[PDB]
């Protein structure tokens, strides 16, 4: 509710632009993670650039994001705009997940329009077009078109006439109190739905006109781990908006047919016989289905839906799930244990043969959830909340990578994977203390120089030491000073060290994560993690 920013954009293909967004600059908001990401299926927000170093590989070259804490405002710029940057965003501040931010469409255009608005929908569910027109035009012809086919198709009219594909599930609301402006509510969104619409008032050449690209989305699916006759819960939760139409749980094949499981009109398909169970639904209209034994067979993409019919059908809403049937293999879970405020450093191990595969480092929930959702990859992704304290290094590499995980917590502790395309990995919380010494709330100023220490015990005397930047694809080495011995350490004097990130000239892109770590070869260690923050004025 309290950001700000620029509710419509527009641009043209190839051109650039600076999406301004302001908020309350209290104390917490003036270094709080900043985000700019883009609006996906199921409400969810895919953070595209933040202010912690992390920037989507989509956004590589072509876009920064940079704070103005006095001003109260962030600027998000974006160059060698494509068709594809057209769609809904949202800037705000903390997690995306959380509420505090604003709402922005951006348009992009091929060439040379109008004002127009992104709407972004889940497929089955209901868009509202709202389409303005001045008083001259306030008592004439209300309608909207599609662009179908390079020609505009009208959809539907104040005449009356509805388009065959439209009929049921349309109309047109005038709205009350003299209110400059109509809508259009449109239900049961299909995927041939989406495209470019036209909104009018009069026919004039007075007419008063608005664009609207609609997106429908496909929802994603969420992966789901299985052993081979065990069992699997879906949790199927549609609205409470369709808690009274018909549900489906069926199975994607080679074609487009989707053939039901189960259905709340009495289908249960023969393979699942004796084992498929279909609970109640809540009063929030959401339920699940157990499917007990499973076999290889049953492995594969299925949807949760709802349709008056108990079948998939254009327009139903969605839920997908990817189920994943392994065979028990003969192993137990190797350990690793750290302590708060340190880190850990996994090796993860994967086969020769798989080298330039993609690998996975994500925390596991246990047989009955199924689910292994993902913190990091080797691809430059990261979970939000570990943005400056999560990396995945290709190094020892021949067979192995490495997991970085620092500031740790209590809350890490808990079993993980190592994936490709494995490997199960129990965190522990102990008693201790970080070997490695750090500043917790550091604060350059501009222009000015800062330099940030980091102490090491004896233990490390012989490991090589290094400071770096972090950033979602890797962190980036810094020169830093060797300078004397430290005495911050027990049974250490002479061996011990302090080592200094300098930052010659800090700009305002110099703000986020340093890490502070060591090494031996290819091998790494325990890493220490500071945030630099920018100020402009002294203190
Ligand atoms: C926000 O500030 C940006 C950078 O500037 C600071 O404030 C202005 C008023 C000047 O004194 C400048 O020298 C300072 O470093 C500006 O680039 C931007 O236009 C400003 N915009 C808003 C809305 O505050
Ligand atoms: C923003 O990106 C452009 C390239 O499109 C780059 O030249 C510019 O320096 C960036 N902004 C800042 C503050 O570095
Ligand atoms: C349904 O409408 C779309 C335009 O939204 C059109 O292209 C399509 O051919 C129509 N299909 C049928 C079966 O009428
Ligand atoms: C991120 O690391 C890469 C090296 O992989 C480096 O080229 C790039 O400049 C870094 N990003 C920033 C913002 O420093």
């Amino acid at each position: 509710s309290p950001i700000f920013g620029p509710e419509e954009v527009n641009s043209v293909e190839g051109n650039s632009v600076s999406i301004t967004c302001y908020y309350p600059p209290t104390s917490v908001n003036r270094h709080t993670r900043k985000y700019w990401c883009r609006q996906g299926a199921r409400g969810g927000c895919i953070t595209l650039i933040s202010s912690e170093g992390y920037v989507s590989s989509k956004y590589a070259g072509r876009a920064n994001l940079t704070n103005f804490p006095e001003n109260g405002t962030f600027v998000v710029n974006i160059a060698q705009l494509s068709q594809d940057d057209s769609g809904r965003y949202k800037c705000g501040l903390g997690i995306n997940s959380r509420g505090l931010s604003f709402d922005v469409s951006l348009e992009v255009s091929q060439g040379p329009l109008n004002d127009t608005k992104v709407y972004t929908v889940d497929l089955g569910r209901t868009v509202t077009i709202n389409c303005p027109f001045k008083t001259e035009n306030a008592q004439k012809r209300k309608s909207l078109y599609k662009q179908i086919g390079l020609y505009p198709v009208l959809v539907i009219d104040s005449s009356g006439y509805v388009n065959p594909n439209y009929t049921g599930r349309i109309r047109l609301d005038i709205q009350g109190t003299g209110q400059l402006l109509f809508s259009v509510v449109i239900n049961q969104l299909r995927l041939s739905d989406a495209g470019q619409y036209l909104c009018q008032a009069g026919d004039d050449s007075n007419s008063n006109k608005k664009n609207a690209d609609l997106q429908v989305l496909k929802p994603e699916p969420e992966l789901v781990y299985e052993d081979l006759r065990g069992s699997v819960t879906f949790h199927c939760a549609l609205g409470p908006e369709v808690a009274n139409v018909a549900k489906f749980l069926c199975r994607q094949s080679s074609g487009e047919n989707c053939d039901v499981v189960v259905n709340t009109l009495g289908k249960r398909a023969p393979a699942f016989e004796g084992r498929i169970l279909l609970n109640p639904q809540d009063k929030d209209g959401s339920f699940s289905v157990v499917i007990t034994g499973l076999r290889k067979e049953d492995a594969g993409r299925y949807l949760c839906g709802a349709h008056s019919d108990g079948q998939l059908q254009e327009g139903s809403p969605i839920q997908a799930w990817q189920l994943f049937v392994n065979e028990e293999s003969t192993r137990s879970p190797t350990v690793v244990k750290g302590v708060a405020g340190s880190s850990v450093a996994v090796l993860c191990p994967y086969n020769r043969k798989e080298s330039k595969s993609i690998k996975y480092w994500c925390l596991w929930e246990g047989a009955q959830n199924g689910r292994c959702p993902l913190l990091v990859d080797s691809e430059g992704w990261v979970k939000a909340q570990y943005e400056g304290r999560l990396s995945l290094l290709e190094e020892p590499g021949n067979g192995t990578f490495t997991v970085i995980l620092n500031q740790l917590t209590s809350r890490d502790a808990g079993f993980y994977w190592c994936l490709t395309n494995r490997t199960t990995v129990e965190i522990k919380i102990i008693e201790g203390e970080p070997n490695l010494k750090v500043p917790g709330n550091v604060t350059a100023v501009l222009g000015e120089t800062l330099k940030v220490p980091c102490h090491f015990p004896c233990k490390f005397s012989s490991y090589e030491k290094y400071w770096c930047k972090w950033n979602n694809t890797g962190c980036q080495a810094l020169p830093s000073q060797d300078e004397g011995p430290s005495k911050a350490f027990v049974n250490c004097d002479e061996n011990s060290r302090l080592v200094s990130l300098t930052l010659n000239l800090v700009t305002r892109a110099d703000e986020g994560w340093y890490w502070c770590g060591v090494k031996q070869g290819h091998f790494y260690g325990e890493t220490a993690a500071v945030y630099v923050a920018v100020e402009e004025r002294g203190s």
